[PDB]
């Protein structure tokens, strides 16, 4: 039944981020710049304030009930999006989407770590989970775009709700969301784990790579309109190479980094993240961003697939075998990088500028890259 | 004949590089043989290896006016003589002090020979494209000397005794003198290190070359301490470095201009740092074929991407001469070979060699973002 758990996480993370990326191409057309920016950040902020309360929560109720709650909140958010047509209602739906995604991500990654106890196999299970995440990000944009250009606004949200119902049936079949079972092992407190430089280094690498992508997310279209003066239909396709490379890289490197070397995988991934971010503000046309964006996506996939099991290896080597808090910290890094991007990108660009922002991010990644060597062989307990 | 000057300069540079890289795997073994504990003498070994760089740095400014005053053949002949004494002293020295004098003489003679021979080659070939054919051939001979000398002394220290390779090199030096025996300005360097762009390029070259500069005095001792390899493999381990450097320099001289020189230099510095980090984890001679080959390829990348950048920087702003790119990278070379081995003894005494490799790799990686300064430099 171990494989069956991965199937849910493949589909749980598939649909959780499908609404996260299907709402972007329907909101600015529907409501028709700062006001729209704060809307997207609602998922990031609200999940950040709930992650510390979710980590220890999984130590007493298990990963099943939080996942079922995330499913329920997914259903409610998508159905509310299907009907609500005001700024406040969309903000509430976004906040619900963020909180439910918090449960879904944390519980899914924790249960994936728990049910897989071999580092080599767990480096491929998480790789395929991140591949499903990349597939969801790939399919979110064209889905909503096409069925808003044709079927109607409530159509894609209704279809996603039906797929969520299928997900609930699947979780009733295999995940068993019926009873609360506390974890036998007592996880270490979060503020012990924040004092461990190894977990700090891993979380920092993840947070800095995802900050490199997150800052690029909203800031890139503004730079495109300012410099290249390009139509709208290909702006979403601009990030398509990055997401495709992320999917390919997460699968391949979940296969490969176990034999390549985890520390080396993270180091080279951060180095290519830095180099790609340096080269990104140098492109003079849409074709010029295929290379740097593809490299950045592959690098972020490398960092994710190499540090996602590295957290489990660290917690198994030093701390106890309770997995909620470490992935709570990792998702906190993810979500903080997500939050810092859109709410502050305009101010950062107006103050220093996009090229200097990318240079700063890339230099931080490069200078931080050697610190990943600290995880080559962390001492045991 | 003009080709005679080419062959004599080729032999001179080849012999200089051969001596430099043949003193590498013999001095640690030679010192160990006398006693039969190298952590106490590592500092003196580093100072000995840096003596040539220090002495060359001291004597470099005088050679210019010295060459102007008396000519080229006499200082070039002086290099032959001092190299002969260096080879003979290496063949017969038994104490540390004698070897130090031999290395200092080798440095003085190397400076004399290199400067005088390159000046004579420039004087004879006034085609202005010839140097590109003749200078390229001379540098290829330098690369061949680096390729051959390191395993040479490694190969023939357990087979033909101790002074055999040095005697052969002295005999070749006699042939080099015989070949030459039947024969017949702008922007001084002190103002070329006041520009931050050229300083960035020179620092890149020096920090990339420091990976091998530190390796030369301490790697054979590390091998004899941890792996217990045979005495004819210590100089063999540097064979992958030479092969990788030749492959990388050719390939990237072909291929670097299309992807951008700054990107090639940045990637090369990053891979230099990664390879120097990977070096301490090698657990046998076979394990070092990967990291050492990668480090050699990385240094070749850095050189092939920096030398054209140095040429462009010198041409756009200052008035460049045939040796401006040679001089600036040379000063980086001597500075690296003097500051690496000199502080290497102290660093390995305080902390292990792996920490030294980690430190050098970290400096290279952190300096790597500084290569953005050279992306389209403006007057
Ligand atoms: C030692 O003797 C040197 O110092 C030469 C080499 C130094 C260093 C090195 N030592 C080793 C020792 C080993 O065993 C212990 C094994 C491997 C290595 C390697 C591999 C890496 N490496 C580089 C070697 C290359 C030489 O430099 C040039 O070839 C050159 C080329 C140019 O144009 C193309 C120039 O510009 C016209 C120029 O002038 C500035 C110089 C350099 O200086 C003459
Ligand atoms: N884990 C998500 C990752 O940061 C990412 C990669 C590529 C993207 O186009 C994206 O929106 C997010």
């Amino acid at each position: 039944s171990r494989q069956l758990v991965l199937v849910v996480v493949f589909v749980a993370l598939l649909l959780d981020n499908m609404l996260f990326t299907v709402v972007v191409p329907i909101v600015p057309t529907f409501l028709y710049i700062t006001r729209v920016g704060v809307l997207f950040a609602s998922k990031a902020v609200m999940q950040l304030l709930v992650n510390p309360f979710v980590g220890p929560l999984t130590n007493r109720i298990g990963y099943h009930i939080p996942m079922f709650a995330g499913f329920v909140i997914m259903f409610l958010s998508t159905v509310m999006f299907a009907f609500s047509g005001t700024y406040t209602l969309l903000f509430v739906a976004r906040t619900l989407q963020g909180i439910g995604s918090s449960f879904s991500s944390v519980a899914g990654l924790g249960m994936l770590a728990s049910v897989y106890t071999d580092d080599h196999e767990r480096g491929r299970a998480m790789g395929t989970a991140l591949g499903g995440l990349a597939l969801g990000l790939l399919v979110g944009a064209p889905f909503g775009s096409v069925m808003y250009e044709f079927v109607g606004k409530s159509a894609p949200f209704l279809i996603l709700a039906f797929l969520a119902l299928l997900d609930g049936a699947l979780q009733l079949c295999i995940l068993q969301p019926s009873k609360v079972s506390p974890e036998s092992a007592k996880g270490t407190p979060l503020f012990m784990l924040l004092k461990d430089p190894y977990i700090l280094v891993a979380a920092g690498s993840i947070c800095f790579a995802n900050m490199g992508v997150a800052i690029l997310e909203p800031t890139l279209p503004i730079w495109m309109m300012q410099t290249m003066c390009s139509p709208k239909w290909q702006l979403g396709l601009a990030f398509l190479p990055a997401s495709v490379s992320y999917l390919i890289g997460t699968n391949l490197f979940g296969v490969l980094a176990n034999k390549m070397g985890r520390w080396l995988c993270s180091l080279i991934g951060m180095l290519v993240v830095g180099t790609s971010l340096l080269c990104v503000p140098l492109a003079h046309n849409i074709f010029g961003l295929i290379g740097p964006n593809a490299g950045l996506g592959l690098a972020i996939g490398m960092v994710d697939s190499s540090m996602m099991p590295i957290m489990g290896h660290l917690v198994d080597l030093r701390h106890t075998s309770v997995y909620g808090s470490v992935y709570a910290i990792a998702d906190v890094a993810f979500c903080m990088g997500f939050a810092i991007g859109p709410s502050t990108g305009g101010a950062i660009v107006k103050a220093i500028g996009f090229p200097w922002l990318m240079v700063i991010t890339g230099v931080i990644n490069i200078v931080y890259a050697p610190l990943c060597y600290y995880l080559r062989s962390p001492p045991a307990k």
